[PDB]
């Protein structure tokens, strides 16, 4: 797991690192809390580490999954570019909401495979147990 | 694990597919980014997304607490229909904001239940060591 | 993992009461889903269990590498104040924008150096063999 738990940190790091990149754009703009609105920056800059936010466990399972039921460096590798897409991610939001997308394709392409891998492993895992199952009953005598 | 992974593998697949739906009305309804306010349906259906993504780390811990240290067939198998309790949910609330109350019925029925597993479990773990401290204790010389 | 798992299990807990004292306040001054937004005290109340919920996940990673990668118990024992240095923050935000500041340092105290022991636990577990690796390539016949 090792690999598979210094991924994690990193993506606990890089959210935690939005996470205060918010405040310092909610400071700069004069924006008090709880407001979540203000010009297109701020708009765009707390956007960004939400959007974060809500596909962080989305990557947690899935890589823990791609690690364990198939490889874990393939999936800590994949865990890896996706954080990094993300990374460059929060930084092109924050320029534009365009600059945004071109590290969206790169997060979104690393975040499925890793769907793939754990997908693959898992049926790797039932799939003989099942046709064992199916073909046992379906015997019968076999005479 | 298997059925625990197979399960949160679900969820991952259902969060996403949300998400997908989400850019869908963002499109529809010519919503630019980084808004998420216009119409009721965009913002009932963003909405919807929202509180699916709010509730999915609650419902992968004590997923994974309710199988481990209670029963794992018990843990997947409401996992299962509280998941198919939040498809039935975003379908709903796309709808209407009464279309989503039935199915966050059948969802917040599935998420306790899961905690109450996970908390008997959790009980049927530490309560035994306890009692034994407790009068092991208050003995003293039992004369 | 069992302290892990009481701790994490408390986590959720709070989150789902958080969640609960949202859809109160929500009920209070009559705002209508799916609206986030209404008087100041809805939208500090709602704002509070916004930033939990995306702080869960990070606090439930690390956690589990805070325990198992450094020791558990350590980790469990912050993950209980900081669980607490929230119960308080969300209390502080329903009464004031500045009353969730003294919970929201007591927490974020709390959520690093479960980081620093994660980081540690992990470089306690990487560096040996690394640096084993890096002197038995620069060895090289040690003349
Ligand atoms: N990562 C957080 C920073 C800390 C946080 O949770 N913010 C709270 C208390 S400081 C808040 O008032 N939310 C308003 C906001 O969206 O910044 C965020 O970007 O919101
Ligand atoms: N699941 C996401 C879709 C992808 C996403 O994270 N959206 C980003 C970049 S495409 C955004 O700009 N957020 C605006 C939104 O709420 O759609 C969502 O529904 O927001
Ligand atoms: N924890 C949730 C309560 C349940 C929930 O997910 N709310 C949904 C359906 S009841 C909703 O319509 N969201 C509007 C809201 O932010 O309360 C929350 O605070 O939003």
């Amino acid at each position: 797991v090792a690999l598979l738990a210094a991924v994690t940190l990193l993506g606990v790091l890089l959210q935690a690192y939005f996470s205060l990149q918010v405040i310092s754009a909610r400071r700069a703009f004069r924006v008090e809390p709880p407001l979540t609105t203000g010009p297109p920056e701020f708009e765009r800059v707390y956007r960004a580490q939400v959007n974060c936010s809500e596909y962080f466990p989305l990557f947690l399972a899935t890589l823990w999954v791609a690690g364990i039921f198939f490889h874990e460096g393939a999936a800590a590798l994949c865990g890896l570019v996706y954080l990094f897409a993300r990374l460059r991610y929060f930084q092109g939001y924050a320029r534009s909401a365009q600059l945004r997308l071109a590290p969206l394709y790169a997060s979104a392409r690393a975040l499925w495979l890793l769907v793939a891998l754990a997908a693959l492993g898992l049926l790797a895992h039932f799939l003989p147990a099942a046709l064992r199952a199916a073909l046992l009953g379906r015997l019968r005598t076999l005479l």
